[PDB]
């Protein structure tokens, strides 16, 4: 019943159809626990070509973002928004997105993602416009358009009636019970509830163990949790 | 010259429109410098409300993807691709993607990428008909075509043609001289080309040292880079 109003500025707006015409995010649209709004550059531009790039000072290969079209739209969105809408600027230069980073930014009632496009935006923007950069991950895109709306999937499963501990998930099965010769755990056919989920936390732990033993250091593990990993690390011995 | 072919299991390949019909990677495909190829388990079902989703063994609340479907579209995606296609599943519980795994990645002349809906895919498709898994980062979202998009964007950025050091990028300036009382650095406006690349990667080192220090721990700085970060420490200091 906490809706999320998510502005963002693009000079791709038809990108975000992706989020907002399909799926669980599609949804969340159409029933508008969602709403995403887009601002495009271009539309701000006064010269014929309606440009939306500039060269940097300092030369140098590529282009950035024109700073006037730009910022127009920031303006626009921000007045659209009204009080309280934090403005993001998604980079790899930016606070490294996680589950907990993305639980944070869900707080947010309202959102403005600015998304870059070309070597980026002038650095003045960043200090008189942006309150918080964000990279959703240590590698280069051609566009902050993806990255936004990566985020914005990920904060949407946080708003109530969207959707139907640090570890990473257990195997999950499904139809048939033999599958090229590899059969079901049998206690997932067992029944017994809470067999069931001791394995699957058994799992979670040595799956964790195995693949990101760093993210263990993380936690306070329960007195449960502590006795099956050392089971795990056992049988795995 | 070193095309990439991508197949793409999706659900909901009109999602692929994003990163196909738009920007650098747009103009990419356009070119024929980058094939995206699409199938959507949907078309593989056989029951009158082609169903594609089937219940975890062991009971809970999520559903996960139906196998037979999902299978037969890899199988056909498989086909098509011929030898050599590397199949990628996208999820939390895979390698964590950096621009270093990108770059490997792009190595690939021909990816298949398999993007999970609801809860997941069964295990033992995972064991058969997954080459590697990969994360983009460490968070949840609804499905993992966010995420073929995010890889298949990097890595085209790595395609000969599709374009125009461990640091975080240095600030970069545009028109005007003056925004909101904030000047352009005179060293960008001076032409002197080897003060200005000495002031960027002095900037890109202060900047990585600041927000990701432990990015430098991963590097052998050059004498160059050593002095400049330094200045850098001493200055902020
Ligand atoms: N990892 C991420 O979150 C992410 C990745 C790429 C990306 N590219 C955008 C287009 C140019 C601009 C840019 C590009 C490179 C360096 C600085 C700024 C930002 N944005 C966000
Ligand atoms: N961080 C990523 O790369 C990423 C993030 C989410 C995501 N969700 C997909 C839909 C369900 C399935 C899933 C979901 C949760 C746990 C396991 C599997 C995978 N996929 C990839």
């Amino acid at each position: 019943g906490s809706h999320m109003w998510i502005g963002v500025i693009s000079l791709f707006p038809e990108m975000f159809k992706a989020i907002t015409e399909f799926g669980v995010t599609g949804r969340a649209v159409k029933h508008n626990l969602l709403k995403v709004e887009c601002w495009n550059p271009r539309d701000f531009t006064f010269d014929k070509h309606k440009t939306v790039d500039d060269r940097p000072y300092g030369g140098g290969p590529g282009m950035l973002m024109m700073v006037q079209p730009l910022r127009d739209a920031i303006h626009t969105a921000k007045a659209a928004a009204g009080e309280g809408a934090k403005v993001i600027y998604l980079s790899p230069q930016g606070r490294k997105l996680d589950q907990g980073g993305v639980t944070e930014l869900a707080q947010n009632q309202k959102l403005i993602l600015v998304c870059g496009r070309y070597e980026g935006i002038d650095e003045r923007l960043i200090q008189t416009e942006i309150d918080e950069e964000w990279s959703i991950g240590d590698y280069v895109l051609t566009g902050g358009e993806l990255p936004a709306m990566t985020l914005i999937d990920a904060v949407a499963r946080f708003i109530p009636g969207v959707l139907g501990d640090g570890l990473l998930d257990c195997p999950h099965y499904t139809r048939p019970e033999v599958l090229e010769g590899l059969t079901v755990p049998p206690v997932l056919m067992s029944g017994h509830h809470e067999e069931i989920r001791k394995w699957r936390l058994k799992q979670s732990l040595q799956r964790t163990w195995l693949r990101r033993p760093e993210l263990l250091e993380g936690l306070a593990l329960t007195d449960e949790q502590r006795k099956l990993l050392k089971e795990a690390q056992a049988e795995h011995n």
